[PDB]
């Protein structure tokens, strides 16, 4: 059965005006800025952006890469989909 979202999780998380983003649930430095209540700082590979989200917006990435890792003409798109397949867990610093 699903835990809670935890920092390392993969993900397609969904933000307004763009299409399901390949990313990964961060963690948050010592003394870096933490996300708002109920929300988790999510990096989107491709782009390496971050935003902070809610679990209605994240979708596990085993259960959801058959509908959306699909190559997008958007910028960073297929980059995204390289690093989530093949170097997730890396430093994109
Ligand atoms: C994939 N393009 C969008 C997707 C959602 C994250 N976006 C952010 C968030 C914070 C700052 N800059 N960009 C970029």
């Amino acid at each position: 059965m699903p835990h809670a979202f935890k920092p390392g999780d993969l993900v397609f998380a969904k933000m307004k005006g763009y299409p399901h983003w390949p990313a990964r649930i961060d963690d948050i430095a010592d003394g870096a800025v933490k996300p708002p209540p109920n929300k988790y700082p999510i990096f989107f590979f491709g782009t390496h952006e971050t935003a902070f989200l809610g679990p209605k917006d994240l979708f596990p990435y085993d259960k959801s890469k058959d509908k959306y890792g699909k190559p997008n003409k958007r910028k960073g798109f297929n980059e995204g989909l390289w690093e989530i397949q093949n170097n997730p867990h890396a430093s994109y610093s």
